[PDB]
């Protein structure tokens, strides 16, 4: 069963839970953040998302909002965690959000890439491992290695705009992402609790745990290696609906048999994997993590070998099997029609945190306030406490 824990954003560090993270891009510039593991394979780090960007990079220049303090103190950190927390046991507490969320945990990176030694497992990207410090039963602080599925920063500059990413390795004067490519990678994510965007199509507000949700179904595509990566495709496909409807059979029929082939070259070097450079690792059980991550059979040599309609089956249900309109239906959430309206103004959400305008089982749609019905829990005209407008 997944658990989603608990943690005070000052309790203290203990090599489990809670550590000083070297983030993946400051591997070996020994800059470590707090980090929390909200379940396995999964981290949420309280911080601004920072990577390539100046201090100046978060103030309005001259549908964006910003704010260079949201995020900045213990307190803001604190808040921005349970609320995380809460998020996360919103999702779980649905069965469609923990199948999400036990496909995304199982889905672990390949541990190599496309350049990559082909007999070898290598935990030693940054792209599948972070460095952290640890604290010796003898008093030293050492520092070790983590394998990770995910890690949650908060936002970069503009507060209201979520972003999932690969890690990119550069190889060959060339931006490389294992995560396009089948292998996979630790995926970072950027985002925001408190700013959830507006629709009609008589006028909404998002549920921030189906925004969540709907990074988290970026987060398995990257996984495993099937980001869609210049089409955009990923946000149609992710969006589900008749949305996906629109990325034509010539480009559903590529990007299938792209990922296909990258499964083909996946099974192959499988197949010649005879050790690790981690002595931690054992080979043969991640062996069987992988045929079972990527639905391969053994021939009668003993190699991996893609059977087509299992891939198929994979692959499937990885663009198909959860969107943003599905489980907005599963999980009694309003959601756009299209990903295609005009962005009406964000708008904040004070309060996440109390029962009386948003719990875990039932979101801001809540029963007893008969806010369920037609959705009035998400309606602007209706729910007028839960959100506040913005400057």
């Amino acid at each position: 069963p997944i658990t989603i824990n608990n943690f005070r954003y000052s309790d203290p560090v203990n090599n489990d839970t809670i550590i000083m993270m070297e983030p993946p891009y400051c591997k070996g510039l020994d800059i470590y953040y707090k980090a929390f593991k909200i379940t396995d394979r999964i981290w949420i780090v309280p911080e601004r998302y920072e990577f390539g960007t100046k201090p100046e990079d978060f103030n309005p220049p001259s549908s964006e909002y910003y704010d260079p303090n949201y995020l900045r103190t213990d307190s803001d950190k604190d808040r921005f965690l349970q609320t995380m927390v809460k998020l996360f046991n919103r999702i779980k507490n649905n069965v469609a959000g923990e199948a999400l969320l036990d496909k995304i945990i199982n889905a672990i990176p390949y541990l190599g890439n496309s350049y990559s030694l082909l007999d070898k497992f290598d935990t030693n990207s940054n792209s599948v491992s972070f460095n952290l410090l640890e604290q010796d039963p003898s008093g030293a602080t050492t520092k070790s290695a983590m394998l990770t599925n995910l890690i949650i920063f908060g936002p970069g500059p503009v507060l209201n705009e979520n972003e999932v990413r690969g890690i990119v390795l550069r190889v060959d004067n060339k931006n490389y992402f294992p995560c396009r490519d089948g292998f996979g990678s630790i995926m970072q994510m950027a985002f925001c609790p408190e700013y959830v965007p507006t629709f009609d199509n008589s006028k909404y507000f998002q549920d921030p745990a189906l925004i969540l949700m709907h990074e988290l179904i970026h987060v398995l595509h990257g996984l495993y290696g099937m980001q869609v990566s210049s089409h955009s495709a990923e946000e149609l496909f992710t969006f589900g609906g008749q949305d996906a409807n629109l990325i034509s059979i010539d480009i559903k029929n590529d990007l299938y048999e792209k990922t296909l082939n990258d499964y083909k070259a996946i099974a192959n070097k499988l197949s010649q994997v005879t050790s690790c450079n981690d002595p931690n690792i054992d080979i043969d059980s991640y062996k069987q993590i992988y045929q079972q991550k990527y639905q391969f059979d053994k021939d009668s040599n003993g190699q991996y070998i893609v059977n087509e309609d299992k891939f198929q089956i994979l692959y499937n249900s990885i663009m198909y099997g959860f969107t943003e309109v599905e489980l907005g239906k599963k999980f009694n959430i309003k959601t756009r029609l299209s990903y295609f309206s005009m962005n009406h103004d964000p708008v904040k959400i004070p309060n996440l945190l109390d029962d009386t305008i948003y719990n875990d089982t039932e979101g801001f749609n809540i029963e007893s306030k008969d806010l369920k019905s037609e959705y009035k829990g998400q309606n602007m005209r209706v729910n007028t406490n839960a959100f506040r407008n913005v400057d």
